[PDB]
């Protein structure tokens, strides 16, 4: 337990910390006793059986004063939602394509290991200092036994796939719907229906037509078609992560270096208000 120097709360329940001897910066989540501890092991187990630079790594865990502290990989730039909040600016298409290419590679890896993240949103896509996006928060992630369906209506309402809500079976492409809602969230700062009660939105996601941009005239043909390919209400006709990595919006992404200015800006704003 005293092998880490726990520092400020990141952003919740995650803290910045330093592994005292190696000097390495880690992110530690504080989990209470009354939590569903079988679900916490399921969360840690999914993280352990993942080995990808596009998925947040698990380092270990410890008990302190009845709490379970889960040690994980620290991403210096924060979440894409933190960067949008910090700068008070939505993301331009060039930024969205680059971040979403890495997110799709994480999704591709997870789905190949027959796992559904179930909570894809800008808040759970984390960027490192270099600009590499990683999937984080496997607290609601489900495991598929074979090419099998899941029935748990779980996730966050505005980002949930219609078939998850409909209670019919669902597989890995439920995350592709969430990716589409997230792409709109990065472009507009909020997902569709964000200013409506989340239980009212849950009710209309399967009956309403697939969401589109609030101002479609500002976005390119590629970004609007990418979002259209993500938001297909019928999961059997929804594109997989492997296919979306070939879509022009993603195939044409610029390198991670184009994110340097937003990362520097967001980090400078975080540091300036800390003092
Ligand atoms: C381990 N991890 C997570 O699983 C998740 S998933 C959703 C949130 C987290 N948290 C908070 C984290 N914050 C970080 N890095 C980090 C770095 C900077 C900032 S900032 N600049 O907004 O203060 C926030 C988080 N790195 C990693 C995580
Ligand atoms: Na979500
Ligand atoms: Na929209």
């Amino acid at each position: 337990e005293e092998v880490f120097d726990v520092l400020e709360k990141l952003g919740g329940s995650v803290f910045k910390a330093i592994h005292k001897e190696s000097g390495q910066v880690v992110a530690i989540k504080q989990v209470p006793v009354e939590s569903d501890l079988q679900e916490i092991i399921k969360e840690i187990s999914i993280m352990q059986q993942c080995d990808s630079p596009y998925v947040v790594k698990y380092y270990g865990s410890y008990f302190k004063n009845t709490d379970l502290w889960i040690v994980m990989e620290y991403c210096g730039a924060g979440s894409v939602s933190d960067i949008i909040r910090l700068r008070n600016k939505t993301l331009i298409e060039d930024e969205i394509a680059t971040i979403l290419k890495s997110t799709l590679k994480g999704l591709e890896y997870l789905h190949f290991m027959r796992k559904i993240h179930r909570d894809i949103k800008a808040g759970n896509i984390l960027l490192n200092t270099e600009g590499h996006a990683k999937l984080a928060d496997f607290g609601v992630a489900g495991q598929l036994t074979d090419t099998a369906k899941r029935n748990t209506v779980i996730g966050t309402p505005f980002w949930m796939a219609p078939e998850v809500i409909q209670e019919i079976g669902y597989n890995c492409v439920a995350d592709i719907w969430s990716l589409g809602i997230t792409s709109i969230e990065m472009a507009e700062g909020k997902p569709p229906y964000a200013d409506i009660h989340p239980m009212r939105a849950i009710f209309m996601i399967p009956t309403n037509p697939p969401p589109t941009f609030r101002k479609p005239e500002l976005w390119s043909d590629d970004f609007t078609d990418f979002v259209k390919k993500c938001l297909v209400k019928n999961p059997e006709q929804r594109a997989t992560a492997t296919q979306l990595l070939q879509h022009p919006f993603i195939k044409n992404a610029k390198p991670v270096s184009i994110l340097r200015d937003l990362i520097t800006e967001a980090m400078e704003i975080k540091a300036k208000r800390h003092e």
